[PDB]
């Protein structure tokens, strides 16, 4: 028995992209090893189809997701970007086949699409753990810098603290013209604002810590929380013996056997090296879908017509499975909110720069809060 | 002689819906004013293709606006809401026919679509005029209370200011499960918070006022900004007498007798107003309009979405729409060159007195405020 | 006609080594300069014999300098180390031909060999330096950190402060074992040490500040003080928007049009840098010919070793370069007459802003500090 | 059977003079022991080449030490000079012939030289032994008084003490123009610096002791220690009486019977009256590489020539006995660190003056400590 899903990347170079990146691979990588796997869809082949596009291009987006759909495929695990992904999401709706995201996007509470989850962990919950932990440093006032116009809308939850508990919190945005962001940090040191929250991607975050080294605010006198989830994945050699305080998040479970195996066996893989957030969410969501298809009762894929009006019978069903589902992936536990399909419930390792390296000196959850 | 521009329009009964919406309605009155109108496109004819589609509904987008270009239009007007436009603008995009925009929408900087104008006021250059008008009354603290996220990315030019300048900025946000912003108020008013600004449609600010009073709050120890152009639209009766002061901005140039009459014209067949969106697509088929007769001759064709052939002349209509300068309902319009965003204009700054609303200075990104 | 001068040269493979170092390029780069200058020996011909030899192997360099003299030689250009020279300096004082010395030696007060001149700025005038630029700071205490033991014999005009000043001061030494200085740095940090001196090479001095950086000590709190010449030949561009201040001195003049013209052919035969000791031969090299040139007509003889007889014009050449007098690369050269030493000549100032790494006064052992 | 050893010693008037000093002295004392000691070389009689040379002439130093290479000689008793030895201790390394030291010399790490010892003890442990008797008697601050250039780097160890230990301690240098010590000490009486630490020649320390108490600072106030290890030699009675507390080194086993037994011989053996600390090293000298040939395998003395290439196929051998040497010998318990070939381990008497003389008031070693 064969079974087929859909997924969509976007490069550099669109369809015409020789070297493959990560997510793609991470894709390849986990279709192989649930087919070398004996406990999971023993009897059934795990097969995929590839579409390779420009960076926000709807369009396109639009035009693979349709020769997917009528290629026939159970899930289309829809394209990385943010205005990409809100036009997968509405076909996948339309036709009733699963749309799974992996970053965050953002869901307008008016907007009644129900046929996606959404894997990364919920903005939300994130600006909650990060205000456990100010709260837990005494921190009184800190500013917040985040990186692209979405931030703001990303770390609401954040902003809107100085209303609720006692902590005054400074504003600044990243250079969008330039990724120098020296002259911001000349403001933020002759402004004395040593405690600081980044927003952004881990390579910005590398750049970051390079130029506040430069800057001579790499010291005891400063604190920098990163929110990104990929700080394990930054080189804090250089930065070590410095004795800044440094702290972010880790939801990657790397303190379970299995998944130091699967990082590892990723890692010699990969020729361009760690295995970062994206990738395993990929690992997970595939996982995931495969998981809920054999607990779901057998069903078909249909080559459904975009044109064409039919729906897929089997969809409401199979995305009821998926979003009910719970399952221990490389990201630790993992569960979605019924209604909004967004994995608003998780575990975050909370970490800590030390001489001897990263620490993980305690752990978060929305329930127990923080726990050092 | 004939020129077809399409239009696509969001319901919540979707194409079912049974009557027209303001703005569809403000569609089909421009484009009738430019057919009597015998010094512009005079012996050519504007006509219209006119799509209804459920809010939300990227895809449903996506089909009627194939469905045009297959028709045949030399430019389409997107849906208000700002997910589905991201689909419709990368389709205009591939097959080069402009795609006129009314609403703000985010434009990350990474896309790379140029087949677009905005004739919505960039909300970079609103966040400006804002800041201008609260560093003009010398606020030291304020309050920003705004509706939905996107309010946020709107306003950033302006949360920001407690680095660029000594002022002191809370904020919060309306109610997400409930239009009873009661509570809130509450909050507000043990907070002492007495200087607010309010991003928020005007249906919202109506509420909003109304709830005010309820709660105490319409006084002369209080003074409120709004953000919405649609402002000078409410019902500020039951409150110009309180001593509130209420401060805001207007676009629509009211000042102006020609654009009065036309206002006139329009809510004779909607207390005598035209809201924003209505004026605002008015400018752009007008704008549509003026820039087709002023380029030089060019054919409308049929497209595929799914062969691969783009409008020859789409490129260099696309130019004469993005360079193009206007006096329109909405004052002068005008786009940067660059981004297709209009992010020079002028306000209208206006308040609210005991005689009635009135406008108290005028505003532009280059000369700032000025009373 | 030709005049030979002899030089000896250090190398890790000794005579094995492969590629020239910089100082014998500079000694091959001078003596093809003067060569070409027809203002300078003119219708007389510069040549040299060069020797390769192991470090710290007097025994090697008391061979080559025979070979040297019994070849026919006007000067020989001693080793670097400062073991090695003691010895060719006997012999240059036996057989009377001119020792040049181009990097600080001890020098025994009882030691009686008065054929040789030393070209490096004597050390007990860079320590006056250095504490006329301490004081200059109001530095009430400090930390001196050095590398080599020789260090000490240097700065120990600076040493000896604490009781003909006010100022108090702590000593310390970079590992003899390792380039680590890493664990130094943190009892440096912990001991609260803000304001330090560092004696060692430019390159140890890289070394230093990439680790300082590291160890969260390159800031506004810290003022280091270099007295490597070679300061100016360091990338500080990692360093300069951290705060810190950091200060030290330059002997090349290169202020000067012509200096600067110099240093720009060498290092296009070497960023676009002429460190001290390339420098230094260079001004050597010109010195002796300059001296010779000036000079009463003299003859080169073969000379041995184990025989017993001295140059016949030894001693008056000698007293030509001892009386010297010669704007060089590194700026006005002068020896003491009586030590062969140079305890006089000009420093510039240097300290790192952000425009960068520039001049912000003098020094002389005459008019002190200038700014 | 006849065997030869080297020595070339300086002199102020170098070859020419007629008076023979202490150093060649003991040398040919050293020399005419072991060759009436039926004990040691039995059979062997130890002969010598002896060459008189000024001081600061390495050239003349490097012909005498390839004159006696070539006569044949199984060690050399380099100059007593640091800018002569260190010409001499090349041509040993090369030729291979054993260089004996009597002096600190300064051994560069970067110099790679293997054929030596050296048997004064190494300033490195004096500086210890020394930081061990400030600390004993309790002083929280202290002058540092040395002569030449040199002390600097022999006292190393000592001047970084107040990065260490709690001892704020001043440096001052003794004038290089003149031997008149009494400006300099009108500075530190003046100064109120009342504990001093002299490191100079007992010749120099005689003088310093006359002037100090011309200067009215030879009191119960003062306390003075001397690193010379020739204190013992200095008449001390004009001080006595005064009050002063001094104290210094003695490396030198008077205790020892035998050694009182030779050093009584030796001043029935002087004309010009104790043995001072040169001599001793250097009969010390004589009896380890005595000492050494008579448990080394039987070699020959081979004539070598400097400007040819061969080297003594027996030297490398020779000097590995020297280094692992351990004997009793005058100046006590005698050892070489393997490696470097210096003396960093020995015992030494901690002396005080008292009025009815200088007294052995303890003892120290690197190992123990202090032991008053
Ligand atoms: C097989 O799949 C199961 C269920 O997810 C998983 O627990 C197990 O680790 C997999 N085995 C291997 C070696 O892939
Ligand atoms: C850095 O962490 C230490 C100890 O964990 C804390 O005492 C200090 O306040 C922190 N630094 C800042 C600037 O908050
Ligand atoms: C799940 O998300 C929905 C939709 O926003 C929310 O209303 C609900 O409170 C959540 N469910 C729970 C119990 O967390
Ligand atoms: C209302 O406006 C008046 C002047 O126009 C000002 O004096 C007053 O302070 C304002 N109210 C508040 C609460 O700012
Ligand atoms: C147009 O807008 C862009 C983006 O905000 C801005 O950087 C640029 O200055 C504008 N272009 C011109 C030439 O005015
Ligand atoms: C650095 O230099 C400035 C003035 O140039 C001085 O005020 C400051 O104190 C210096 N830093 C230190 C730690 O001495
Ligand atoms: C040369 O140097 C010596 C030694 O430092 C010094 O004493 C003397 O004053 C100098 N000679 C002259 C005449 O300048
Ligand atoms: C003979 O030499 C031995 C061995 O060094 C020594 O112990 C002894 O004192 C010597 N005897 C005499 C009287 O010289
Ligand atoms: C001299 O020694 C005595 C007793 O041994 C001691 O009490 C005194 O402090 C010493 N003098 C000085 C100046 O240290
Ligand atoms: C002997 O000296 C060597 C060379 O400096 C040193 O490395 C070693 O530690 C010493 N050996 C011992 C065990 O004292
Ligand atoms: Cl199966
Ligand atoms: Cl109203
Ligand atoms: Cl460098
Ligand atoms: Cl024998």
């Amino acid at each position: 028995h064969v079974i087929r899903i859909g997924g969509i990347f976007e490069y550099a170079d669109g369809p015409n992209a020789q070297v493959m990146n990560a997510e793609e691979h991470a894709f390849r990588f986990s279709a192989n090893i649930i087919n070398r796997n004996r406990t999971l869809l023993p009897n059934t082949t795990l097969t995929y189809d590839i579409q390779r596009i420009h960076f926000h291009d709807s369009f396109e987006a639009t035009k693979k997701a349709c020769d997917q759909l009528a290629l026939g495929v159970v899930a289309i695990f829809g394209p990385s970007q943010g205005s990409c992904t809100n036009a997968v999401q509405s076909i996948c709706n339309a036709l009733e086949v699963p749309h799974i995201q992996l970053r965050w996007k953002h869901h307008p509470l008016d907007n009644k699409d129900t046929f996606y989850v959404n894997l990364y962990p919920d903005y939300a919950s994130l600006s909650h753990a990060i205000l456990d932990l100010v709260q837990s440093l005494k921190w009184r006032s800190a500013t917040v810098v985040y990186d692209d116009s979405t931030g703001l809308i990303r770390l609401q939850e954040l902003i809107m603290a100085p209303s609720r508990y006692n902590i005054r919190l400074k504003i600044r945005q990243l250079p969008i013209d330039s990724d120098d962001s020296r002259p911001l940090l000349k403001e933020m040191k002759r402004g004395r604002e040593f405690r600081i929250i980044f927003d952004c991607s881990h390579t910005m975050a590398a750049q970051i810590l390079k130029q506040a080294m430069a800057m001579g605010m790499m010291t005891e006198y400063y604190h920098f929380i990163f929110t990104t989830l990929d700080l394990y994945a930054l080189d804090l050699e250089p930065y070590r013996y410095s004795g800044v305080n440094l702290t972010g998040f880790r939801i990657l479970n790397v303190d379970n056997p299995h998944v130091s195996a699967i990082v590892e066996k990723w890692s010699m893989e990969r020729l361009q090296g760690v295995m970062m957030t994206d990738a395993a969410l990929l690992y997970d969501a595939v996982h995931i879908v495969s998981v809920c298809y054999q607990r779901a009762p057998q069903m078909t894929v249909n080559s459904l017509q975009c044109h064409r009006h039919k729906a897929w019978r089997f969809g409401g069903r199979f995305m009821n499975f998926i979003k009910e589902a719970q399952w221990e992936g490389l990201t630790g536990r993992i569960v979605f909110n019924k209604t909004s399909g967004l994995r608003t419930d998780f575990d975050l390792d909370i970490i800590s720069l030390k001489e001897d390296g990263l620490e993980k000196v305690g752990v978060w959850s929305p329930a127990d809060g923080l726990n050092i």
